């Protein structure tokens, strides 16, 4: 709870560092409270130089669950991967989730040597962040070299916290290294490959049942399509 709220603080100040600056949800999806769980959901949008879109969410639920999720969409003249961070912790069985990934518009080689010399670094330096999907394709739209851990308390408390600003830093560098470096992936296509990353991520979505049950099914499908992964329908 405290350390999920540190995460969404770090990386709200480094927006905001960043000349960063907020940016109106769609009416309705900015915050939703649970009639019958306690649970209370808020979802944030920056507008980010060098990003035309970027996302946070923080769930809180008590001990039932917490979640910080985020999406970084740069700006269609960088082919760069998105950032993609997809925190849970399951107070009732002390069990975390933790996916962090800067999530990759192609799977080309040169594409992934370009980018991912940051995050090769950051999965040596965390290990304990082998974990099989069961919802996505681990070659589509993620790579080799995310955090993905099903774990615990050990997890949660000792290394996920240095390894989340870890992975910010990493991914500010990713960004700052990409200025002025010519695109392989020219801006109309960096958008198709964004919005079908939406279309892919809405189509294996894992988390529908979770939403529904705190929110219900026609607000976890408005906050699906309109807010997390808006060129789906
Ligand atoms: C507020 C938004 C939001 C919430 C709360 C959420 C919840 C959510 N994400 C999950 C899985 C997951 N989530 C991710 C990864 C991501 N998922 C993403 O949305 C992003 C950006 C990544 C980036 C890395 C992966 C890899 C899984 C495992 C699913 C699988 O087994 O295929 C699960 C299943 C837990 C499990 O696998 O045991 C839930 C309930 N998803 C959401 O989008």
């Amino acid at each position: 709870e405290f350390i999920f709220d540190s995460f969404l603080n770090e990386l709200h100040s480094d927006i905001t560092k960043r000349g960063g600056s907020p940016l109106p949800l769609p009416e309705g999806l900015e915050e939703c409270r649970s009639s019958k769980s306690s649970s209370v959901i808020q979802s944030w949008l920056w507008d980010v130089p060098g990003f035309r879109r970027w996302r946070v969410t923080r769930l809180d639920a008590g001990d039932s669950l917490q979640v910080f999720n985020s999406v970084a969409y740069p700006d269609y003249n960088y082919d760069h991967p998105l950032m993609g961070v997809d925190l849970l912790w399951f107070g009732a069985r002390q069990k975390l989730v933790a996916v962090l990934d800067f999530q990759p518009l192609v799977q080309d080689k040169d594409y992934l040597d370009r980018y991912f010399s940051g995050l090769k670094e950051l999965n040596q330096r965390f290990p304990d962040l082998e974990e099989t999907m069961r919802s996505f394709d681990p070659n589509q739209y993620f790579s080799s070299w995310l955090l993905f851990c099903r774990g615990g308390a050990e997890q949660a408390d000792l290394s996920l916290p240095k390894a989340f600003s870890a992975f910010l830093k990493a991914y500010w560098d990713l960004h700052d290294n990409a200025k002025s470096i010519p695109s392989t992936i020219p801006p109309e296509e960096v958008k198709n490959l964004q919005d079908k990353y939406d279309i892919y991520s809405a189509e294996r979505d894992p988390a529908h049942g979770l939403f529904t049950s705190h929110f219900g099914k026609d607000w976890s499908n408005r906050f699906l399509h309109e807010f997390l992964f808006p060129a789906s329908s």
